[PDB]
């Protein structure tokens, strides 16, 4: 199990982002797994 594209990430514990998506924690977008090279 893993977080798909545009999936909210767990603050301390939960599911990990699906590869090769990366959790984006930018300004406009909160911590959420986004595509690789979004």
């Amino acid at each position: 199990k893993c977080l798909a594209e545009a999936a909210d990430c767990s603050p301390w514990s939960g599911d990990s982002c699906c590869k090769p998506y990366l959790c984006s924690c930018i300004f406009f977008y909160p911590c959420s797994c986004r595509p690789k090279g979004w």
